[PDB]
Formats: C-alpha cells, sequence, structure tokens
C-alpha cells in the first residue's frame, strides 16, 4: 500500500495504462508465457512511450516496489512478472522505423520477433533473432539473441549499434560505441541488469528467399545423423545452419501414422544465399538417414522466422535446462538419444544446436556475451499442459542435463529457469562477471533492477 | 506556409515526430509502396497515440492543409501521401492487444498485418486479413479486407466488432452495432471517408497449422487448369481457398530451369481444419494439370501468412486494374490467358481470386462492402522497376482490363489505381453510394478526408 503523493504524481506523468489487481484484465495481463510462473503484482504499468517508463522506474525507486520489466514475456525463468512489485510492461512500445535506403532499423522495447521481421522485410532487409514469431525482441537482444541468420550475420547484439536506456535513477541514456561505451558493452549480454532498454538500433542485411528444409529421422538411425551432424557442421560454410530437435513426431500428414508419438530427431535447415546453391548444399545432408515427412521450401525469410515450430501448439507449462558444449563426444550422443526415448509431452524438445560462424569470429571480451567459443547448444525444453504432471516432465529435463552436465560448460542466460540464480557466474565466467559487476555499481547501484539473471553490484 | 500560432498550438499538443521538407529523412518519409506516386508534402507527423491524431487533424482544418492518412502506405491509387498538404502519418502507432479468454484484439490504426498476426498467433488465435505481411490494416480493414481465412470466417469487417475514429471535427468517437451505428456501417468497407480510425477491436478464431500448397502449370495446359479451378470453386466448402496468379516463373529451384521467366499459372491453395483432411482436398484439387515446382507444407497460420508471394521481391512501380465476375466463361478464360502470355515484366500478376462462402453469407446492406454476391475477383496487377517502362506495363494492365469489360462489374476501391477516382459510383453502387453520402455529410461536411475513394456528402 502506496503514498498517494507519490502514486498521484505518477499518474500524471504516466501516459499509458495500469492495471491493479481488481481490474478485469488483470489475470489475463500477469500470465507469462511459462505457466508455471503464478504471481501477482501490486501494479502493472503498460508504458506507451519512453517518459512512461521515466515514471515507473521513479515511481518504483520511490515507493519501494520490487521491479518486473516485461518485453514479450517469455522468460524461461519467469523473471517478467512479480508478486507485490511494478510490472514495468513494454508490449505496447512496439513501433519499428526502417531505413532502407541506410538499412537501419529502429525498435521500440516491447516489439516481438515477428512485427520487427514484418517491418524489415518490407524491404527486404533483416537482422538476426530468435526463431518463435512472439518471442520478445527486448529480453532476447539483451542476452545476445541467435537464430537462422547468426551463423551467417552474427548474435543480434553483434548488429546492435545502439540503445536508448532508462537507468535506475530515471535518467534516459544513450548508449553505443561513442556515448558510454562501457554500458553499451554490459547491455550486449548483461540482460535487464542496467536499466530498460526503450529503443534499440540495428544494422540490416538484404536477405532474400531461402531455401529451407524440415524432416524426421527414426530414433534408429540417432548415432548416424547426429555424427553426421556434428562432423559435417564442424567445417561447414556460414551459409548452412542445421538444428536437431528430438521430439515426438507430431500427428501431421506427411509423417506416416505408425511414427506419430513416437521419439524422432525433426532436422531443420536452411542456406542463407542463393536458393540454387542452397538446394545443392541442402540435399547433401538431407540423407544422413532415411528423411520422413520432408518439407522443401524456398520461403521470404519473415516465413521462416513463422515457421517454428511444427505443429504450431503453445504449450501452458515449461522447464528448461541448457548448456554449451565444446566438442560432442560419442558418449555425450548415446546420453542425448537414451534420454530423448524417455521423452513423455508432444510439446517437449531436446534441442541440439549448433552456432560458430559468425558468432565464434567475434572477441571473447568485445561484449558481455559468453562462450562465443563454444559452437554446440542443447536445450532440454520440457513443455506441458496438465499442471499435475509437473514433477514428471521437470524430472525428465533435470536427469538429462544431470547426465551430461560432466560435458556442458557455461550456459545461455536466456534458457535459465527459475531455479537456476546461482549459475550466473558459471554462465558469464570470472573475468566478464567481474567487469559486469562494475558496470553494475556504477548504473544501478542500488540493484533495483534484479528480476534478471542478476549481476549484484561491486 | 502556416499562420505561426496555430502551428505553435499543433506542436505544443503533439507528442510524436514532424518531418518538414528540410529534414534529412523528408525523402525517405514521404515515399510509399506505389513508387510511381512521387509528391511532396507541406508536413509529415508521425502520430504516437489518439490524442496526437486528434492534434493533427485539427491543424489541418485550421490551416486548410490538405489530408494525407498513412497506414501502411499500401494504396494502389496513392492516397498516402499529398503534395502540399499533411500526412498524417500512423505507422507508429502498431500495439495490438490481445485476450486469449474473450477472443478479441484491439489493434491501433497504423498495424501491419505481420504484427498483428504475430500478436494474435502467440496464443493461437487469428481473425481474416491480407495475404503480404507488410501491408497496412488501416487502408485494408476499410475497404473491407479479404485473404487466406476469408472463405472461412469473413472479410476482415465482418469481424470487427468496434472502432475508435477521430472525426473531421477533432472528436473521438466510438463506432460499434451500439453506438453511432450509421458510421459503424460506413467505415466497413467506406474507406477513411469519415475519419481516421487509431483502433480497431476483432473477434477471433483458433487456428492451428494449416496445409498449404503453391505449384506452377504451364499455359499449354492453361484452359483445364481455370476450368478446373472455376468449376471446383463453385461448389467447394468454405475451408478449402484456392487461387491462381498467372505471372513469369520466377527463377526458384523447385522449377527447372527452362520455366524460368516463362509465363505459368502459379496456383495456391489451402485448407482451413485437419490437416489431414486437408491433405485430402488439395491433393483433389492438385492435378488438372502437371504441377511443377510443387511445395508442400503444413504451416503455423502466421508463416502462411508470410508466405506471398514466391520469389518475396518488393517492386518499385505498380499498376493495377481490377473488376468483379459473376461467371468465369471459356471465352473469358481464353482472354486471360491471352494477355497473361504477354506478360512482361517478372513481378506482373494477373490474378483470379474466389471469395464466396462466408463472404457471400453477410446480408447485402450489412456493411458498406459491394459486391458480395460476386465470387470472382481479377486483378491485372502490373508491377516493375524501371521507370522508364511506365507505358508498357501501364498499357499491359489497361489493355486487358477492356479486353474483359464485358464480363467485369463493380470494383474492389482497394485495388483501384490513381487514375479510378471516377470509379467509386460504380464501385458501390447507386444505393450504397447514396447512403455513403448521408453519413458523410453527417461527419464529415467538408470532404476534409478526400485522398481515397471519396465520396462527396450529400
Ligand atoms: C518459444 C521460445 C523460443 C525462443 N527462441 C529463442 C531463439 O531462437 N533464440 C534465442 O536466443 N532465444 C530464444 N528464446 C529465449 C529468449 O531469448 C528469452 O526467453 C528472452 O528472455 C525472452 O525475452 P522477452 O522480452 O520475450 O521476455 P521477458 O520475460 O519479457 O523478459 C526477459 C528478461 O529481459 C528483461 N527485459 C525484457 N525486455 C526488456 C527491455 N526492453 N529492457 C530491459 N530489460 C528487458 C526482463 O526484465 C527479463 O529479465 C526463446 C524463448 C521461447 C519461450
Ligand atoms: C502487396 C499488396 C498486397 C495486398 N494484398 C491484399 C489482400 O490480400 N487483400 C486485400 O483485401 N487487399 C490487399 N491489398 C490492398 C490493400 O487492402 C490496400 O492497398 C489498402 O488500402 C492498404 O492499406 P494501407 O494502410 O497499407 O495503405 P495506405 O496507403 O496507408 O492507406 C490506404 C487508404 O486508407 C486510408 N487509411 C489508412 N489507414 C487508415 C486509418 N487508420 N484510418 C483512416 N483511413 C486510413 C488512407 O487515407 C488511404 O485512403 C494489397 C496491397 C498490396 C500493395
Amino acid at each position: 500500500q502506496l503514498d498517494p503523493a507519490t502514486l498521484a504524481a505518477f499518474s500524471a506523468a504516466f501516459r499509458g495504462e495500469l492495471i491493479w489487481p481488481s481490474d478485469a484484465d488483470y489475470d489475463e495481463a500477469r500470465r507469462i508465457w511459462n505457466g508455471t510462473i503464478d504471481r501477482r503484482p501490486a501494479l502493472i504499468a503498460r508504458c506507451t512511450s519512453t517518459p512512461d517508463v521515466v515514471a515507473a522506474v521513479s515511481f518504483a525507486r520511490k515507493s519501494g516496489l520490487l521491479v518486473a520489466v516485461r518485453g514479450g514475456g517469455h522468460s524461461m525463468a519467469g523473471h517478467s512478472v512479480c508478486d507485490g512489485g511494478i510490472v514495468i510492461d513494454l508490449s505496447l512500445m512496439n513501433s519499428i522505423k526502417v531505413s532502407r535506403r541506410l538499412r537501419r532499423a529502429r525498435a521500440q522495447g516491447g516489439c516481438l520477433l515477428g512485427a520487427f521481421d514484418t517491418a524489415t522485410q518490407a524491404h527486404m532487409l533483416a537482422t538476426p533473432a530468435g526463431v518463435v514469431s512472439h518471442t520478445g525482441l527486448g529480453g532476447l537482444v539483451l542476452g545476445g539473441g541467435f537464430g537462422w541468420l547468426s551463423r551467417k550475420y552474427g548474435l543480434s547484439i553483434d548488429n546492435l549499434t545502439s540503445v536508448e536506456i532508462v537507468t535506475a535513477d530515471g535518467g534516459v541514456l544513450t548508449a553505443s560505441d561513442t556515448e558510454n561505451p562501457d554500458l553499451f558493452w554490459a547491455v550486449r549480454g548483461g540482460g535487464g541488469n542496467f536499466g530498460v532498454v526503450t529503443a534499440f538500433e540495428f544494422d540490416l542485411h538484404r536477405v532474400g528467399p531461402v531455401r529451407f528444409a524440415s524432416t524426421y529421422y527414426s530414433l534408429d538411425e540417432g548415432p548416424q545423423v547426429i555424427r553426421a551432424w556434428r562432423d559435417h557442421m564442424a567445417t561447414a560454410p556460414d551459409e548452412l545452419t542445421w538444428a536437431l530437435y528430438l521430439r515426438l513426431a507430431p500427428p501431421l500428414p506427411e509423417l506416416p501414422a505408425d511414427m506419430h508419438g513416437k521419439p524422432v530427431i525433426c532436422a531443420m535447415s536452411c542456406w542463407i544465399g542463393d536458393p540454387h546453391e542452397g538446394e545443392r548444399q541442402l540435399e547433401s545432408i538431407l540423407h544422413a538417414g532415411k528423411p520422413h515427412g520432408l518439407t522443401k521450401a524456398t520461403l521470404p525469410y519473415r516465413a521462416l522466422q513463422a515457421y517454428s515450430f511444427p505443429g504450431a501448439v503453445v504449450p501452458d507449462r515449461i522447464y528448461t535446462k541448457s548448456g554449451y558444449l565444446n566438442e560432442l563426444s560419442d558418449e555425450a550422443t548415446d546420453t542425448v538419444l537414451e534420454h530423448a526415448a524417455d521423452i513423455a509431452s508432444p510439446f517437449t524438445q531436446l534441442e541440439l544446436l549448433y552456432l560458430g560462424g559468425a558468432v565464434a569470429r567475434v572477441p571473447d571480451d568485445a561484449t558481455a556475451y559468453p562462450n562465443r567459443q563454444s559452437p554446440f547448444v542443447t536445450n532440454l525444453a520440457a513443455a506441458w499442459m496438465d499442471p499435475t504432471e509437473d514433477a514428471r516432465h521437470t524430472a525428465w529435463a533435470r536427469e538429462g542435463y544431470r547426465a551430461l552436465a560432466g560435458h556442458l560448460s557455461g550456459g545461455y542466460v536466456n534458457f535459465m529457469n527459475p531455479g537456476e540464480a546461482d549459475r550466473t557466474r558459471e554462465a558469464y565466467g570470472a573475468a566478464k562477471f567481474e567487469r559486469l559487476q562494475g558496470v553494475k555499481a556504477k548504473y544501478d547501484p542500488t540493484n533495483l533492477f534484479r528480476l534478471n539473471q542478476n549481476i549484484p553490484p561491486s
């Protein structure tokens, strides 16, 4: 319960919409993508402008309210909603300005990937981001951001040229390579630790149609397929991206009925470049095993972005355990296949991703993002509907991770689950974590922004 | 040259960006999708809120500035930019609020379709809109709006429940079936004639993955493909949509190279419903000729929306002639094939669309959209790059229209070209036009909003 004068100053300054626990849309406004997170904020402030975010940060600081910031609400740790605090909700700040001649996009901090991609593709332009359209740009970029265009053009942060950011003191700063470069280093991988980003500026690239393929392999052939994949990606051109999703086969017409619901490897691949070269490149990796349900298409980049994932179903409840690998040993390969064979929910995926390429050619210390030199990512992404089955699916992800943990290092902060606060130092490493703390001490000394993979100051 | 106190009142009330002819970004900001339209506004006002729009509409009325209103900039007539007037540019008002429980979306007037579909598809929901993601939602909906979901769920306006609209006098109104219903009737098909819509409210539908097919037929087999189409679509269930696009075959690896750049029928089809039924239904319509470069996929609806058109090239210069047909005779089929054989630009399409279904079940006078009872639309959509070639592409469109004029009636206001201001009466018909003139006399009696398929008051 709040100070009336502080609240009245807030209401007069704030031009967005405020949602209170008694309002009709409070229950839908406080849900985030991870539906296991059920929390009740004192206030949700739907900002519509940078002055709105200023007023909301300042109101929160003066009132002592625990601050959650929300872009697209996809935090796998549930950081975008809080008990008893204020949600600074950016979802209505979804505007993008694209300059075709300059190959530049300026995107507000609340954009969804699909809105961003629609705007840039109006000019046949693009820049790297994640693979599911309704993910928020904000959290994704601040953690690094990888997807289809990343082996060719780097992480999202490798194309970021500046931000507008509201800091804990209510100030509005620009951070770039020429202005507050210490803060600009930190926001490229350091998350929401340093303030609320209200606008991102990106360099764009011309991206025409891309040759794309998706197919399914039986777990029978898993050893030969995963070994073909890790061997080929070690020397693959930047232009090829190839990812493996172990999952239950979806009940789709392109798959034989006897495969529906059983563990398979879903392989998805694309060529960023000439589609005829892409057709030759993909044809040579599609037959590592017998391809079932093969879909080949020459897609506009916006449609590639909208494709993931097959079955198009939004799960209510999720739990993720992830790490990087420097090498994918045969022992790690067998472990991945044994646990994939035990997947229970049709929405769970054991993801095997290969980064590298342009991501790995950026010097390690040039941004806050850790583990550019590890090309493999494995993600035990459990997802289900029924809340009484939480233990089944959570246990699957935990046991898989534990059996792999010796082969893993680091961790992508954007794949951390609600119980992985203690993983922050191991994810960043000692040198980056220490540098991040010094930037935290300068820009957020009270740790007002602590609903994130948190960096304590000093 | 403007009255300096009306100017300063406006700038004080306006919290958005103003672009003047001397500013560096003026030339990029004044371009619209139809690059044959080259106009120089006195002022571009980039609105960020409904009060911004109120200030701009009032400033234009007080100053006598000619008003262009801009959503997504896709006017085939060039109406979203003006010489010497003001552009009320809505492109930054791109926010969408979605209720999963109530299956409702509220979208601002500047949204692009792809941003809208991303936000609704985050909940596996959708509502009918156009087929190209970067089209503006504003002008599309005010004209009617049809696309992949229309045979199943109707026009965009058929799912619209209310608008917030800024009228010529500067007031903000709600318009619905229970509040200002004469205005609500008129904005569902009447264009921007009655004010600036700053928010649309839509009913949503659950749309999971849809089975989709695109393929290409030789003109050799042209007559039997088009007759199969027009025969099948007369009795096809609502769940099937099947459209034909006669064009030069794009140079894509799924097509043999000997077909590249030569006239073909591009056939695109989808089933809105169970994908296994969809696979049977599409296969039953795919083989009236030999299908070259066949792509079949089970796509999330958002990826279907992002798919058009194959080759993903944005043309610089366009010219369109369109009308409705009540029937497609063999004689008209021959004319369409003859004219398609003469297509010169790789970006031109002679489109043959079939609406009907749920569109035709809405009583004719329920909205201002005309010609629900004509199921065929043909669109001679010329598009090219080289400005020295305008005459030839323009001529193709008009010669083709004139050769089909015995079969064509009415006309979609959203497909009309810059020289077609005279066609407004024929498009709506005398009775609808008369009623529209009465709503205009009430809400825009000075015809402040005249850059549209214009309806003069009285
Ligand atoms: C279905 C799905 C697919 C994904 N795919 C990918 C992928 O392909 N690649 C990838 O790299 N990641 C991917 N992710 C992970 C994604 O990067 C993270 O979940 C990210 O945190 C999501 O950001 P958000 O704004 O949507 O989330 P939120 O829950 O809104 O926010 C996440 C964190 O960022 C902070 N934050 C958000 N916006 C801002 C802002 N404007 N300013 C300051 N702080 C902010 C929040 O405080 C919180 O700490 C995926 C996640 C999901 C659920
Ligand atoms: C590539 C392409 C694909 C298309 N596909 C389809 C399709 O599948 N189906 C279909 O039905 N049509 C389609 N169209 C046509 C489309 O409906 C019209 O071009 C429409 O006018 C585009 O709206 P806009 O806001 O993008 O255009 P703009 O140029 O911004 O505006 C068009 C008109 O509407 C007015 N206007 C725009 N927004 C508002 C608003 N918020 N309030 C008041 N007036 C407003 C403008 O004053 C102008 O008169 C397509 C067009 C293109 C170029």
